[PDB]
């Protein structure tokens, strides 16, 4: 059913796009100007804020770029917002530029302080996707959350707790963690945790385990491709109508999009371009996370690990100062594309007897035993965890696919005996 899902999903992004076109022409912003992954930020960020203000915004003069620190009505801003979505509220919208900021802030930023603090091992970054996505974030923004991003709130909130309504969120937390899990005991152990009212070290303990498990039989976590708002209005204003043509999120349609997006970037003095424009390119798809080997394979070129990184932030701070500041045009473009995953790959008093009602050829089941005869669920896990190889293949079959191949036709498949440059973005 492409009819809702595809053409629902396209008006949502036809709102940011029409928003970020009106608000552009506010600012009396130039093409080049709207084109600036940094304008468009702050952009965003003012809307955010005002759905639940001010910021900086960088101006083109002869030579060199000029940073204006503005402020604009939070209603105004909450008016011109609804004129786009037709009076409309469009959660979605806002949600999906929380998303976009949140991808970015998964890739250029990694969160240790915070998992210690809260009794994480720091090396469980690959669990934390959407830690810094606002508990506002709706139903469809919680699905793209890593494991360990539930086990860190829940871990506080218990935390500070154990150190009234506040129950059906605990339940819930867990049933959308549980939901993550895609293997028996990881699902009952969940339930074992959920069994507490006031949930202590014995759950604070078990959840951490769990945690742990989901680096070797990995849960359900939905990856969306979420671009910034300029490229969504430089492409409503190039007339794409998505609503009527359709758009997804996890398909073709987003890297499509980005395979003609102008967007530009401020730059530091010392930083390289190439380098910049990977970061962002890794924001736009949630590969934050993902193995360096195949980022490269898609991206079409080398996805150097965060360390390696020449840059230390999209986003411009007040220390700095623009006489010494540029700009450089973002390489945003792919060699392939690839159906962005949820999955996170694997590999009585009952009846005892059954009574025949048609005439066919059929082994008629017994329980030969309990008819005649007359611990821990981590073990469980830590057994399954066990006889699981890192070599061991997932999404058997599933490929690549060309950026011509519209629909989902002919897939290809990638080898990696190949000169890598790293798994580990960190």
């Amino acid at each position: 059913n492409a009819t809702e899902i595809r053409a629902s999903v396209g008006k949502m992004i036809d709102g940011i796009g029409r928003f970020y076109i009106q608000m552009c022409t506010e600012l009396k912003l130039s093409d080049y100007e709207g084109r600036l992954i940094q304008n468009s930020l702050t952009i965003e960020r003012m809307v955010l804020s005002a759905f639940d203000t001010g910021g900086p915004i960088y101006r083109r003069v002869d030579g060199k770029w000029r940073r204006e620190l503005i402020l604009y009505d939070k209603e105004e801003i909450r008016r011109i917002w609804r004129q786009a979505n037709n009076g409309d509220d469009a959660t979605a919208g806002l949600t999906h530029m929380m998303i976009w900021h949140s991808n970015l802030n998964d890739a250029t930023y990694q969160r240790t302080r915070a998992l210690v603090r809260t009794g994480m091992d720091p090396r469980m970054c690959s669990l934390m996707q959407g830690s810094t996505l606002p508990r506002r974030s709706g139903a469809a923004g919680a699905a793209v959350k890593g494991v360990g991003t539930m086990v860190m709130e829940l871990i506080r909130m218990i935390k500070r707790g154990i150190n009234r309504r506040t129950r059906i969120a605990y339940e819930r937390m867990c049933n959308i963690l549980k939901g993550k899990f895609q293997t028996a005991a990881q699902r009952t152990m969940v339930d074992q945790v959920r069994e507490s009212r006031n949930p202590g070290n014995a759950e604070f303990e078990d959840l951490i385990f769990l945690a742990r498990s989901a680096l070797i039989l990995r849960g359900s976590v939905a990856h969306k491709s979420c671009l910034p708002a300029c490229v969504y209005g430089s492409a409503v204003a190039s007339g794409y109508d998505f609503e009527r043509e359709g758009y997804s999120l996890v398909g073709i349609d987003p890297f499509r999009l980005l395979q003609n997006s102008q967007v530009y970037s401020l730059i530091r003095p010392n930083e390289n371009p190439a380098h910049k424009s990977q970061l962002v390119w890794m924001a736009c798809h949630s590969a934050a996370f993902e193995d360096l080997r195949v980022s490269s394979f898609i991206r079409g070129t080398k996805v150097v690990p965060r360390g390696k990184l020449s840059t230390r932030g999209v986003q411009i701070a007040s220390n700095e100062n623009m006489e010494t500041m540029e700009s450089s045009t973002l390489e945003l473009r792919s060699r392939y594309w690839a159906i962005r995953t949820r999955s996170g790959g694997n590999t009585s008093s009952g009846q005892i007897s059954i009574q025949p009602t048609f005439s066919v050829q059929r082994n008629l089941p017994f329980d030969r035993p309990t008819i005649m005869a007359a611990s821990d669920m981590r073990t469980e896990i830590i057994r399954l965890m066990e006889s699981a190889r890192p070599e061991d293949v997932s999404f058997q079959g599933r490929g690549v696919f060309e950026l011509s191949d519209e629909k989902a036709t002919s897939p290809i498949v990638p080898s990696f005996d190949m000169s890598n440059e790293g798994s580990y973005f960190f």
